[PDB]
């Protein structure tokens, strides 16, 4: 009945977007076991760019998501066959902004939310002057 | 044995510290309802000064925060002993920076973290210029 979903990303400066994100991965079947993996900063400077918080400080944030059950901090920055097996984890929830897991079975797609972004935020600040 | 509990507040731009001290209040007893109250805009404004989310936005980003039981939205700006009896709250939880709610034994004091602010992080990511 539990299904494991696995759900990764940097989440830095967790915002609405990021949160609804968790919610519909959570709620893709009834009965759902929530996986939260939190990439490492090194490996997202090595690929995304530069992040701003750190790994503490991302993964601390998510502790306080009603969606979240379980932490893997940090996780790896690729998903792996022998990963899944290891955690036991059904599918992984991710955006579709990869091809092995469709091609498994395993593989749940999330959407974005747009303008919801703390660097949003800012901007509205700034426009009263 | 369960504990309904009030923290009202105006939860602009929500960050680790709100998070923290809804946890906290949370916490108060073993069995607790966390009832949380979000201030109007303009009531805000009046007394205050100037919100950067509007009320719709306060609310929303405090439904994904698993403290949270419910929300009145908007409620009150100044908690009455009315209001307590309408909605059966034993304990207020807000800090401590009132003499009624503590003369009454209705009064549970919660803490702020520092330098958690998304005003914080943002003089990080300049401090890089």
């Amino acid at each position: 009945k539990n299904v494991v979903i696995y759900a990764d990303g940097v989440y830095d400066m967790l915002h609405l977007g990021h949160m609804k994100q968790l919610e519909q991965a959570k709620k893709l079947f009834e009965n759902t076991t929530l996986i939260v993996g939190v990439t490492s900063d090194n490996e997202t400077k090595l690929f995304k760019g530069q992040v701003v918080q750190t790994l503490e400080e991302r993964t601390e944030t998510l502790k306080h998501i009603r969606w979240v059950d379980e932490i893997i901090s940090p996780c790896p920055w690729v998903v792996t066959p022998e990963f899944l097996e290891k955690y036991k984890i059904d599918y992984v929830a991710h955006d579709d902004i990869y091809a092995w897991l469709k091609r498994a079975g395993k593989f749940k797609a999330t959407q974005r939310t747009e303008g919801v972004s703390t660097t949003d935020l800012i901007v509205r600040i700034l426009k009263n002057y």
